[PDB]
């Protein structure tokens, strides 16, 4: 188990443009293309990302390459963020995967309201952090996935994915 397998489970793999849980055009392993309602805008973003004229369809190799870039971008964003980096560095490797998972799904902006949860995680108050993480739009809108990520923070194991 590693961050790539974890997010592959949570995001799936689709080779044609689809809509994510929020209704936004996406492709591959959860690669968000645009929040615009325009499919043409999504197709342009896809072509820019892949470097060829795709008309909404990619290969599995292309999906896996985008995914690697997206995971790396989430990590580097955490490491450049003065609020996220100290909490991330305080965590063990399994819990760091849960942190990347959240940033992948909601971005630095979406995690901005998790300040109290982050403090509890840095304090290693795992059950309290787990309860607090569930008091969120995130948990209410994607409960099965949030439950897996929260269990990973609570236990420091891969039990929710195994």
């Amino acid at each position: 188990m590693n961050i790539f397998e974890m997010l592959r489970i949570d995001e799936g793999l689709r080779l044609k443009i689809y809509k994510d849980t929020e209704g936004y055009y996406t492709i591959g392993i959860g690669h968000l293309l645009t929040k615009s309602p325009s499919l043409n805008a999504a197709k342009s973003e896809l072509d820019k990302a892949i470097g060829r004229n795709c008309n909404g369809v990619i290969t599995k190799d292309e999906a896996e390459k985008l995914f690697n870039q997206d995971v790396d971008a989430a990590v580097r964003g955490i490491l450049r963020n003065a609020k996220l980096k100290p909490v991330y560095d305080s965590l063990d490797a399994v819990r760091r995967c849960a942190a990347i998972n959240m940033v992948f799904q909601m971005g630095e902006t979406g995690v901005a309201g998790f300040t109290n949860s982050l403090r509890m995680l840095q304090q290693k108050r795992w059950d309290e952090a787990a309860v607090n993480l569930a008091k969120s739009r995130w948990y209410n809108q994607t409960p099965n996935r949030a439950k897996r990520v929260i269990t990973t923070f609570r236990t420091g194991t891969w039990d929710a994915y195994k």
